[PDB]
């Protein structure tokens, strides 16, 4: 079973993940290195951050070191593995969601509860899903996907 | 007192609100009617939706009718009242956050728990905060605000 907050997170983070998966599948080959907002991440770089962040944030939450995270971020996610990678991150999140895990103060020093970290990763996901959506719309995709 | 999920929401939605307030205060007079993404809301229209959505969503959640919502959305929020309006919405949210409210199936028919609706309004806030940030960065503001 699960609590009402776990149910809420599973629902809303699952929407986040399924809609992100759909957006990634829209992306055309030509567009991966495009940077619609000069100064910011490319389409592909937004996509990779989205694909890994649900796991990254929870690893950060459980005490991963700066080097451990560098090693984590350095594992390449090629465009064809992005969905597979998102799915893996979503599974990791779901397992933490249901199991009592222990949080620790992060290496750069942010402290939050297990429940707070689970919410942080959720809103971080919606932050970057929005970014990706803005990029694709900047590129003329005119997206008509139900986001809520 | 409050539960661990209420604490998490108060923390993360409060960050959302304070950072949004800061972004709105950056916006220059000339930019309010600009539409950096052709086809989408203007800067001012994103800002107004952000200012009201924490209350709008919870009203929708408690059974507001289509006409009631039309009447709600039609109340004008002038650029100089935007922060005041956001603050009002945040207060409304905080009061619902702490008090057991009853949800009803929406008029267009979405059903969710009280806890799910409180999370929905949170992720909806982060969705549009991201949009506003992308717009201002599209307009050369080069924002250096800590968003998390
Ligand atoms: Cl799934
Ligand atoms: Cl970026
Ligand atoms: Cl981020
Ligand atoms: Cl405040
Ligand atoms: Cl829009
Ligand atoms: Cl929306
Ligand atoms: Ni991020
Ligand atoms: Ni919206």
């Amino acid at each position: 079973g699960m609590t009402d907050w776990q149910q809420a997170l599973d629902r809303h983070v699952g929407v986040g993940v399924r809609t992100t998966r759909d957006l990634i599948r829209l992306i055309q080959p030509e567009d991966w290195d495009k940077r619609p907002i000069s100064g910011k991440r490319s389409v592909y770089e937004v996509a990779v951050h989205l694909a890994v962040l649900l796991e990254a944030d929870l690893r950060i939450a459980t005490g991963a070191t700066a080097d451990e995270m560098a090693q984590f971020y350095a594992v390449p996610v090629l465009p064809e593995q992005l969905v597979d990678r998102l799915d893996q991150s979503w599974q990791y999140y779901q397992d933490r969601l249901m199991a009592d895990f222990s949080t620790e103060t992060t290496y750069w020093g942010v402290t939050d509860s297990t429940t707070g970290w689970l919410l942080e990763a959720a809103v971080h996901l919606y932050h970057h899903r929005s970014q990706l959506l803005d990029y694709l719309n900047l590129l003329g995709y005119d997206i008509k996907l139900d986001l809520f």
